[PDB]
């Protein structure tokens, strides 16, 4: 039969989708959540044999054990016990794409489980077996009888076993395919794997039984009332004594309860079902759940006789909102949302796609305490615990059908076909099915990167019938298609129009308003935090904030997809496309999270939970206005500390109680502060405190903050004696200037300053030169390989142009004795055969203090690419163990990715400046530094720097951070300007041009002198 | 041009066409006519089938057609004769002035239903004047509705011709036969026989 | 497989639909909307054997004549060459509503037909055949080798014959099922044939 080439077989024998059930017999384990003893996991270890094909597949595993199988743990994906790779490929599929056939060569996992049944659980009612996802498609057989088959990798698979189990013990034999006709609908841009992924279980249900219910709730107009609509469906032999009660419970209170027999309203001139029943419940002043306050709500449904007795019971947590686009905006429960959202993959570095409860909590607990009240199912229904949890902690949620066809061509070519309707549909049906009554899904979406084809517009309109409550979205074929109710595009730029033919990205601001348009617009995916990323992220809060049709978007994404892999030693390391021997694959492009893998945060993080802060500040003079973006509470677990100081020296801070309603605004009266009585720039820094714990933080948390410059008194005062003069030797070869303890070495040959001495002690193991250029971003790379170069991207048009390459030729070089000090100057240019690309121009002034100024003049070509860079690089002798700085930190930040950085004077362990991004490049930045202290050193000026003991040379000669290895000395960069680093994508020019070097002439100057 | 989908049988009507598991089915005998017919002049509107109810499964599919061949309006009667799923108001039954009001599917008068609150579709009946046997009663009444009313734009009479099929007698001489006469049974005796014309297409 | 019980199953190896074809191999000829040398008709006489439910049909029937067929005139509905009655319902379906089941007893039509093919069809290019109308489901065989499968009694069902038939004679083999999944959505108010 080759049911899996054949898409118009999804499934055989399976059973109807519906919602969480647990087949409970007693009431109050219902209401409380309870286990149930009539639902069982099948999960632990079982036996494992994988196979090339499934013509591989002896008839003997259908009735008996394979010698040669394995013992493994369920669920698992199979290439995370390594019998065969996973596969990391982006837009290109994995197998050649010629549908509906898949490879012949198909890699097989033979599952098998033997388990025991009671017999009370066969002598009556309906034992099936629920497989919550197996990738991609597979065969059951019971006791070696066929049972069925199913595709969908992402959604559960139900199969009723009551006539193929006997008492005692069992046993159960999956066949699953590796790849099968499903495959074309799941080309997501993730690991390719396969297996026994989700949870096994065995579910006991009466024969009389509850096969579906759907909980609906509307509003009247102030959102005072409500009232609660559940429609209840059985199974089973109607009787005139049947009887269906709803209950609603706000805690441990009963709210409401209805009770009635089983019999619609007339649909149609046949009447309507005899079997479905709806229930209303009125509610008054209802608790409302937002990702603010998730107030839930308990409903249980109960299945009984007349006579009260109890035949099974379903039910579920009840969230009381209402979602709905008015006037052009996404409204909940009336007011209009800002989506501070995240797309999150189910994705864990030792266990592949299977997810667990901790990495759950720990995530969404992460989301929260970052500000994200939003998170987007890319692309694929998710685990069932994930929407428990949503709903609980209290998350808006986007749930999304598993369809992707990215690597067709055109990317609608399956999409457009009614051959792939039925597929599809199923993709759709079954997601809204089970997922229908979670409060935190509030918008439906029916795939991704599948083009727009007539399927989505008649899926599109299914939803909106059967399920009204939530608005259905679709970025495919455009983004502002017939087939979605928001504009939602991924990656289109704020100001920047991108004018693909067929698939513009317009400017976010223009879209809005383009003809007849009047759609809200809230990003699928933006801000790509792809390595060292999210460059302009401020760029769109600012215009979130401003324009109210502009609701905000899902970064893309959270967490790096990398995977372990061990080294001789067994220490583990972060491993990326290709590294398991795929091919073709896509390299570090499964890494674009705002997290590593193990959730230790990226840099970036900490700009988004800035952007993200629900609490906006102005400051005129003494007074602070802080104003609420939260909609539904009052700011009760907040208080507002302040604090100012000057040049880092705290100079007076405090306290003060935050009350402002939601959308209000509080003005707060700061005191006298007596003014700094020496120079310096005065700061002001507020950050709002929640004293106490929440179920998502700790007493403490800080959820906002904001910093001012107050003000600054410029120093005029010169004083303090010209003690000694310091000495100039000349050679032929060099220029020596020595004053005490220090001497300085200029070399005549090279122009640069080539050695220093504190004592007898020599500090530098390379001179100190200009530097143009920097170990390139995944940004500055894109999509360019040494195979397909992309001369678009950023370092290509740098190598190019002999950035990487130049050689410096000395134009000048000179000493003169001052009247107190030795001045040198300098210049250089730094040429591409022929070519000037920069000159730099320099003098180094060296007092009789120890002090040596240095100014710097550097002239650009104005033809050649915007550099990376305009600083002075050096390998210091010493090693230290922390760095000292007055300026913005104490995250890496660059120019472009500063807002969440606050000027001040920190303190770090070296470690600390180098941040590990898997994919090695230039990383650790820090800006506006005002002073930096490092062994005896200190540099004073105005400047941006980075120290670590890894070269650029080397972070650009390396792929995986696990190679990077200590160089001797310390490597530091001191860069006047640095260009921004982008992020609006990874895979074109994003580096917005306030942000790039092409002003032509640039200055700096630095003063360096010991401790 | 209408679909081969009729579940009239079906309690209530909609049973299967609002099951998402009967989508499929219900789907390819919509496309395939859709792109078997497509070109055809003659073909002016897309019907979705006939009493199968309303459900979910003829929403996508109104879609599915309006989104690949906007050239031709999308009709369909099932679920009370105005339901989203159908571009024309197409009661079948419907009389002239008089209101009859069944629960959920009401037939309104058509003159009447052109007006209700918020309502501005055209209407055409897709079936009316029920021609079984001596009828056509009060045929009139209905043209001049039509004429007079410009939203009021017609109907399908039901209909052509007499569903009879020929038997013969012991002695070879063939006559009409309708409704059990097969010994089939349960049987809907003469209701086969709507016709203008006699099966031999003869003029009634 | 019993795929007449599954209405997730409405065809097996089934070409997608199109408009009305005729693959002239001269202009003028489509212009003028003549005959095509490439569109043959197969109606005519064929045998055809009746049995009250598919299990009860022979496999030798596959590759060879049943001697009890008889010889009929096809396109045709069987009730009307006596077979069995044809059943006068309006809105009560005509079998148990029990979906996707139909009656273990369910009559079927095993229709076949012996015809030549030119080999100029086979030496280049695709031969198909199709089926304009069968009501209401059918697996068809070519020379002995199963085809494929279909349901919608009211459009065309195609199938690619290119790699079962032989130049010279060959033998199509249709087995019609009265009833199947097909019938729960051809509810329609007429005579059930
Ligand atoms: C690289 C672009 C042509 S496609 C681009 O790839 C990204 C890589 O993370 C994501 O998968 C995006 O969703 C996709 O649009
Ligand atoms: C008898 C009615 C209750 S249903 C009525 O029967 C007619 C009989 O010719 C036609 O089939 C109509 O289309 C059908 O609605
Ligand atoms: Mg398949
Ligand atoms: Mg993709
Ligand atoms: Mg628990
Ligand atoms: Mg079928
Ligand atoms: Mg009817
Ligand atoms: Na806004
Ligand atoms: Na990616
Ligand atoms: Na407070
Ligand atoms: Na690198
Ligand atoms: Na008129
Ligand atoms: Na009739």
């Amino acid at each position: 039969r080759r049911d899996w080439e054949n898409p118009g077989v999804t499934q055989l024998n399976r059973l109807a989708a519906h919602p969480p059930f647990a087949s409970w017999r007693n009431s109050e384990e219902a209401r409380t959540d309870r286990p149930s003893q009539q639902l069982r996991s099948l999960n632990g270890e079982w036996r494992f044999a994988w196979f090339p094909a499934p013509e591989a597949v002896p008839e003997s595993w259908l009735e008996c054990d394979l010698p040669e199988a394995d013992t493994v743990v369920v669920p698992s994906n199979w290439q995370m016990h390594g019998y065969d790779a996973p596969i990391y490929t982006n837009v290109t599929y994995p197998i050649t794409v010629n549908p509906p056939f898949v490879p012949t060569e198909n890699p097989t996992g033979c599952y098998s489980l033997t388990f025991n049944v009671d017999e009370s659980w066969l002598q009556e009612g309906q034992t099936r077996i629920i497989f919550d996802g197996v990738n991609s498609a597979f065969h059951l057989w019971c006791n070696g009888r066929w049972v069925g088959y199913g595709q969908d990798s992402r959604l559960p698979s139900e199969f009723d076993l009551s006539a193929f189990l006997r008492a005692g013990e069992n046993r159960l034999a999956v066949m699953v395919l590796r790849w099968s006709d499903g495959s074309y609908l799941e080309d997501q841009d993730m690991w390719r794997m396969s297996g026994i992924f989700r949870d096994v279980s065995l579910l006991h249900k009466p024969t009389t039984q509850i096969s579906d219910f759907h909980v609906a709730t509307r509003f009247n107009d102030d959102f005072s009332r409500a009232v609660l609509e559940a429609e209840v469906q059985m199974c089973g032999e109607l009787r005139d004594y049947l009887r269906v009660t709803v209950s609603l419970w706000q805690g441990e209170t009963q709210v409401a309860s209805g009770t009635a027999p089983f019999g619609g309203e007339i649909i149609d001139e046949r009447g309507g079902y005899a079997d479905r029943v709806t229930l209303r419940l009125n509610v008054e002043n209802p608790k409302l759940w937002s990702a603010e306050i998730p107030n839930l709500y308990r409903a249980v449904v109960e299945l009984h006789t007349a006579d009260g007795t109890l035949i099974e019971a379903e039910a579920c947590d009840v969230g009381f909102r209402e979602v709905r686009i008015e006037n052009g905006l996404l409204l909940l429960n009336g007011k209009p949302l800002l989506i501070r959202g995240v797309n999150r993959h189910e994705h864990h570095p030792l266990h592949g796609q299977v997810m667990d409860e901790q990495t759950m909590v720990q995530d969404i607990l992460l989301m929260k305490q970052n500000n994200f009240n939003a998170v987007r199912c890319s692309h694929y229904p998710n685990h069932p615990l994930w929407y428990t949890l949503c709903d609980r902690y209290g998350l808006y949620v986007v749930d999304e059908a598993n369809i992707e066809t990215h690597g067709m061509v055109p990317m609608n070519r399956l999409t457009d076909d009614p051959r792939w309707l039925p597929a599809m549909s199923e993709r759709v049906t079954r997601m809204v099915q089970r997922d229908r009554n979670h409060p935190s899904v509030i918008i439906w979406s029916l795939g991704n990167e599948s083009g727009h084809g007539a399927n989505h517009d008649a899926l599109y309109r299914w939803i909106k019938s059967v399920d009204p409550s939530r608005p259905v979205q679709y970025e495919g074929g455009g983004a502002d298609t017939t087939a979605t109710d928001i504009i939602c595009p991924m990656y289109a730029r704020v100001d920047e129009d991108q004018p693909f033919p067929a698939v513009p990205k317009w400017s976010i601001k223009k879209w809005l308003s383009l003809p007849g348009e009047t759609r809200p617009l809230i990003l699928c995916e933006y801000a790509h935090a792809m390595g060292n990323s999210l460059g302009g992220f401020a760029k769109y809060w600012q215009a979130f904030r401003q324009y109210p049709r502009l609701q905000g978007g899902f970064v893309w994404d959270w967490v790096d997809q990398s995977l372990i892999k061990y080294d001789e030693n067994g220490n583990p390391w972060s491993a990326y496309g290709g590294d398991f021997g795929d091919t073709p694959n896509d390299r570090q492009f499964c890494m674009n999270g705002l997290v590593f893998a193990d959730r230790t945060p990226h840099p970036a993080l900490t700009e988004a939970k800035h952007q993200q802060q629900f609490f906006q500040f102005r400051l005129s003079g003494q007074t602070i206005e802080v104003t609420s973006e939260y909609l539904f509470r009052h700011s009760d677990n907040e208080l507002l500390h302040w604090m100012v100081a000057l040049d880092g020296k705290p100079l007076a801070s405090g306290e003060v109680p935050l009350d402002v309603a939601p959308q209000g605004k509080q003005l707060i009266e700061l005191p006298e502060l007596p003014q700094p009585e020496s120079a310096g720039q005065l700061w002001l820094t507020v950050r709002v405190v929640q004293p106490n714990a929440t179920a998502w933080s700790e007493a403490g948390h800080i959820s906002a903050w904001q910093q001012w410059r107050l003000a600054e008194n410029l120093s005029v005062t010169l004083p303090a004696a010209s003690h000694a003069i310091p000495h100039l030797t000349t050679s032929e070869m060099d220029f020596c200037i020595e004053l005490g303890n220090k001497r300085w070495q200029f070399n005549r040959q090279s122009g640069f300053l080539s050695q220093m001495w504190i004592g007898d002690k020599k500090q530098l193991l390379t001179p100190l030169r200009d530097q143009f250029t920097r170990a390139p971003l995944d940004n500055d790379i894109g999509v360019s390989e040494a195979t397909r170069i992309d001369p678009n991207a950023w370092v290509e048009r740098w190598k190019a142009a002999g950035h990487y390459q130049a050689e410096a030729a000395l134009l000048q070089c000179t000493a003169d004795t001052l009247a107190d000090a030795v001045l040198i100057t300098t210049a250089h240019a730094w040429q591409h055969q022929g070519k000037t690309l920069f000159i730099s121009r320099k003098t180094y002034r060296i007092d009789g203090s120890g002090q040596m100024a240095i100014t710097v003049d550097v002239e650009v070509a104005s033809d050649t690419p915007h550099p990376a860079r305009i600083g002075l690089n050096c390998q210091l002798a010493q090693v230290a163990e922390r760095v000292n700085w007055l300026g913005l930190g104490p995250q890496e930040n660059y120019p472009d990715r500063l807002t969440a950085a606050c000027f001040d004077r920190w303190d770090l362990p070296l470690s600390d400046m180098y941040t590990p991004y898997v994919f090695p490049s230039e990383n650790g930045l820090r800006c506006g530094t005002r002073e930096l202290n490092y062994g005896p050193h200190q540099w004073r000026g105005d400047f941006q720097f980075n120290i670590s003991r890894y070269s650029q040379q080397q972070l650009m000669e390396t792929s995986h951070r696990h190679l990077l290895h200590a160089e001797e000395g310390t490597w530091l960069n001191i860069d006047g300007f640095h260009m921004g680093i982008g992020g609006d994508d990874s895979w074109s020019p994003s580096v917005s041009a306030e942000f790039q070097l092409s002003a032509g002439r640039y200055h700096y100057q630095l003063v360096w002198c010991q401790k």
